[PDB]
């Protein structure tokens, strides 16, 4: 038996845990801005976080600092996407979202941004 | 803002969380049922079950690394439900239906309980 709403229900509940700061186990720092999250959700969405949270050096760190070129607004848009399946874009931030998704190794998001930029 | 909906995203997240469970990556709790051990992610358990949600939101129990389920709970019934939590697939059959329904009632998974009731009535 297949429950079509199950995965979206799980994601909705994970986003509720994030909003309530329940079992968040990492702070992602982007140009001093802090983002509280679940390492499992981050690894499930990003090639970069899969690498970081399996990394012998970084796996137990409670704080991860992204490279200094990374845009905090771009990161916030992508973190919201990870937990909701909804990507919120504007003409003024789409390039920063694309650059962030490239860094986070989120190819389908990169491709979606790229196609919208060309359109 | 322009809003793009990724309709397969939620399913891809769940698939990847199940892959982490399979490889025992970031698992932070062992659920013990009649001494049978089940490794899982607390957040996934909370997202699927009223019982787990109440256990890990409770600050006294939030950091427990082992949770023992009530003695009346069948490990096979729990295994079916744990697989459902991580896959959206519920493997119901005549031989396990009573045990699966009883476990879903205990775990407070009312949608699954309803599905079990429909299976018995069919
Ligand atoms: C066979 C298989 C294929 C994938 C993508 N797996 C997998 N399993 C678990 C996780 Cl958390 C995860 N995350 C993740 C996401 C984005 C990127 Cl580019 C890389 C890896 N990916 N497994
Ligand atoms: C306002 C609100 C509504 C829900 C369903 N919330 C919620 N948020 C987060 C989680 Cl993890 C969670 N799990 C969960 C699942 C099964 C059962 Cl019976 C009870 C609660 N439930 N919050």
């Amino acid at each position: 038996i297949q429950f079509t709403r199950h995965a979206s229900d799980v994601l909705l509940n994970l986003n509720r845990l994030r909003s309530r700061d329940i079992l968040t186990d990492v702070v992602i720092v982007v140009s001093r801005e802090q983002f509280r999250a679940h390492k499992t959700v981050l690894m499930a969405c990003s090639g970069l976080f899969y690498s970081i949270f399996t990394d012998q050096l970084k796996r137990n760190l409670s704080v991860i600092n992204l490279d200094p070129e990374i845009n905090p607004e771009g990161f916030n848009i992508l973190l919201d996407f990870m937990y909701t399946s909804r990507l919120n874009l504007r003409e003024g931030n789409i390039m920063a979202v694309m650059a962030t998704a490239m860094y986070l190794q989120m190819e389908h998001v990169v491709d979606t941004c790229r196609k919208f930029i060309k359109a």
